[PDB]
């Protein structure tokens, strides 16, 4: 057997960031200034996104190394937060639309936007950690689902196959191809196993802003005409459900859970379209 349905815990105090680490403009505001930015980035922007992406990838891998039964999701946030701040990066989620922590930690039936807190990870859990770094005036965004202890076969396979769906979609990225191929490839692969790809959350353009108005769907919709062009930067980040897509949001206003409490998994990279293919910006 795996654990029972989760419930919310208590948050630790807000974690401080030294003042010399520049804040994104939305910290201390209720909304963000984003959604109308260009989709192709300039070379200077891309070079700063490589640095933000590598720092985000390091924070994700250090917090993912700590996933084990007995560890709290708050402890993963401490690790991610400190890694970012020691690298002179601001954690982009902290204060984004009022989100209270430096990463999102989404176990088991939590689709996304789980809030690090007193929740204890236990054997059989799958733990998505999602971290974004703002440094050099740009963002870098990555997430991965990590197993805790011995995970049941149905949940292990969901994680491995989500990871594979994400990588197969990244390996389609090429100038001249339709953006819609990413969702065609993810949903065709998911559907081989009878999984359902979440539709109401998507990937996005990213650059000087977190969510720049470019939308990357992870389901099949070939009517989108957007073409991948050199210098475009965006995420591929499918959330894949064992059960139905219906979902609810907890009273905290953030945590998104499957209504049937069946488990879900997600992986994410920030990508650059190159002249030949793709470059993953969120690698170690
Ligand atoms: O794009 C992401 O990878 C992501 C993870 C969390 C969020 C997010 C979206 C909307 C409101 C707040 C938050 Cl933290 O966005
Ligand atoms: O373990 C690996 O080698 C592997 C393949 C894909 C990923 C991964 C890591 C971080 C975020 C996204 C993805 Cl797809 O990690
Ligand atoms: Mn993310
Ligand atoms: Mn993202």
């Amino acid at each position: 057997p795996s654990r029972t349905a989760l419930s919310p815990g208590v948050l630790s105090p807000t974690r401080p960031v030294p003042n010399w680490i520049a804040r994104p403009e939305y910290v201390g505001k209720p909304a963000a200034q984003e959604g109308s930015e260009p989709w192709v980035q300039t070379p200077e922007v891309i070079e700063k996104m490589r640095v933000a992406g590598r720092i985000a990838a390091g924070a994700l891998a250090e917090a993912g190394k700590a996933v084990a039964p007995g560890v709290t999701t708050d402890e993963l946030d401490r690790i991610a937060h400190e890694y970012l701040v020691d690298n002179g990066a601001y954690p982009s989620t902290l204060g984004y639309k009022g989100f209270p922590k430096s990463c999102c930690t989404s176990l088991n039936e939590v689709i996304c936007h789980g809030i690090p807190d007193s929740t204890v990870i236990t054997d059989g859990d799958i733990v998505n950690i999602d971290v974004t770094a703002y440094i050099g005036g740009v963002h870098g965004d990555t997430n991965a689902t990590f197993p805790a202890g011995d995970v049941a076969d149905e949940h292990r396979l969901l994680v491995d196959r989500t990871r594979e769906a994400t990588m197969r979609a990244i390996n389609t990225v090429k100038p001249g191809r339709a953006l819609s191929v990413i969702g065609r490839v993810i949903e065709s692969y998911a559907n081989r196993f009878g999984y359902n790809v979440v539709r109401d959350f998507t990937g996005h353009g990213i650059g000087t802003t977190f969510h720049n108005g470019l939308v990357v769907l992870h389901y099949d919709q070939p009517a989108v005409e957007t073409i991948m062009q050199p210098g475009m930067t965006f995420t591929i980040e499918p959330m894949i459900n064992l059960g139905a897509l219906d979902y609810e949001i907890w009273d905290d206003g953030w945590t998104v859970v499957t209504k049937d409490r069946k488990w879900t998994a997600q992986f994410e990279h920030t990508l650059l379209v190159t002249d030949t293919g793709v470059e993953i910006l969120t690698c170690l």
